[PDB]
């Protein structure tokens, strides 16, 4: 399909490695142009997933952190899209960790609201914070626990990620999974510091935000 105005954006997406050297090794200041969407080669072959063509552009010394219109970087498209290769390469360039977008959304939110475990990881080996707030007020931490993600809310946790924080709705983690009926994970969770005390906006705490016996099972984990 044609994603660009702009020849080489359109061979970086469609995985056309040698027309694409041919073209920027002919005219380096190609590697760099942006398209309708502000976007490069880069923004696109990170989007459909061409770890080589992303490989030969980093190794000619393209910026890796520029934002398109969206104000999506590399690192959040190749984070949003599961490119575990393309996210390694980037990071071992320096790519923005903590970088948001227009949603004020981090890679590592799209890591979480997307259930990639690998990229979590190396977001998080690269110096992530894993309290990064969105337009919400809501962490990395909101979204697997609302999802049920027992795998990414153990990654959080080993990388000192908060359990109480509060979205604008005055929800931390523990409020959303007793809400979604997430049993093993709000046990997880107030095994690990949850507040069972933080009232959100409705002035609900976790346990009255939970349905049938759960409240009592987490007052009892905390009270004995």
């Amino acid at each position: 399909g044609c994603v660009s105005n702009l020849m080489v954006c359109n061979l970086a997406y469609s995985g056309k490695l040698e027309e694409l050297k041919e073209s920027i090794l002919a005219d380096k200041s190609l590697a760099t142009r942006t398209d309708q969407d502000s976007r490069t080669a880069l923004h696109w072959a990170c989007s459909a997933g061409h770890t080589e063509i992303v490989e030969f552009l980093l190794q000619l010394g393209v910026p890796v952190n520029d934002k398109d219109d969206a104000g999506w970087s590399p690192l959040h498209i190749a984070a949003s899209a599961g490119r575990d290769e393309i996210v390694k390469a980037l990071l071992g360039k320096g790519a923005q960790v903590n970088a948001v977008n227009q949603n004020g959304c981090t890679p590592l939110h799209y890591a979480a609201s997307k259930n990639r475990h690998e990229i979590a990881v190396m977001l998080l080996e690269g110096g992530a914070n894993p309290d990064a707030k969105d337009h919400y007020e809501a962490t990395a931490m909101h979204r697997a626990a609302a999802k049920g993600n027992l795998k990414m809310i153990h990654i959080l946790l080993y990388y000192k990620a908060s359990t109480n924080i509060q979205d604008t709705e005055g929800n931390t983690p523990l409020h959303l999974a007793c809400d979604e009926e997430r049993v093993e994970e709000a046990k997880l969770l107030v095994s690990q510091g949850a507040s069972i005390y933080i009232e959100n906006k409705e002035e609900k705490t976790p346990l009255q935000v939970a349905k049938g016996g759960l409240g009592l099972i987490l007052k009892r984990m905390v009270e004995g």
